[PDB]
DNA sequence: AATAAGCGGAAGTGGG
DNA sequence: TCCCACTTCCGCTTA
């Protein structure tokens, strides 16, 4: 099954829930969420894994959380913006 | 207060 | 066995 990094950026690329999710800097790879429509957004990413229980943002930012040692997406300090890194960029 | 973003320890689930 | 890659739950902090 996809990872939550890659399904984010397929979405970026894509550009199918542009109102919930977007490019601040696509060269330096920061994005940002919407603050009203990002729930849809979640919501798309627990029935995409089939998961028990309804998703929400708080817990797929949990998830997101867990990537900021291994690198592949880091909190900016701005609001509901993060960072891919170069390597998940290339790729 | 009401709302919201952000945080992470701990334990549970999936598929190796 | 025991890690993967989250998911779920809960309580806390800051604005
Ligand atoms: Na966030
Ligand atoms: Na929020």
């Amino acid at each position: 099954k996809i990872r939550l990094y890659q399904f984010l950026l397929d979405l970026l690329r894509s550009g199918d829930m542009k109102d919930s999710i977007w490019w601040v800097d696509k060269d330096k790879g920061t994005f940002q969420f919407s603050s009203k429509h990002k729930e849809a957004l979640a919501h798309r990413w627990g029935i995409q894994k089939g998961n028990r229980k309804k998703m929400t943002y708080e817990k797929m930012a949990r998830a997101l959380r867990n990537y900021g040692k291994t690198g592949e997406v880091k909190k900016v300090k701005k609001k509901l913006t993060y960072q891919f890194s170069g390597e998940v960029l290339g790729r």
